[PDB]
């Protein structure tokens, strides 16, 4: 589950501004890749890509 | 599952530029809320907030 639960209203483009605090727990930076894929209805899952989701 | 699988390397801020194609399947727009919460390791889940995940 993990869960942080920070709701973000996209913007005038469609990005979701992911605070560095999550990439911080990722231990990554402004070069962290993510895999944008929705799981179910409207939950988009962003996955670090480099190790995929687990390898 | 669903899955789209579009990898995006954050940026010099940390947003995940979510294509309107997903917000389109959301039937929403530049006022779509999402709940940023990671599931396990580095998979961040963004969900529309308004109906939450599934009410």
């Amino acid at each position: 589950m993990k869960a942080t639960g920070i709701v973000r209203r996209i913007d005038d483009l469609g990005r979701v501004v992911i605070p560095k605090e999550i990439r911080r727990t990722l231990r990554i930076r402004e070069g962290d890749p993510l895999e944008i894929f929705v799981d179910r209805d409207g939950e988009v899952i962003l996955k670090k890509y480099s190790p995929i989701s687990e390898l």
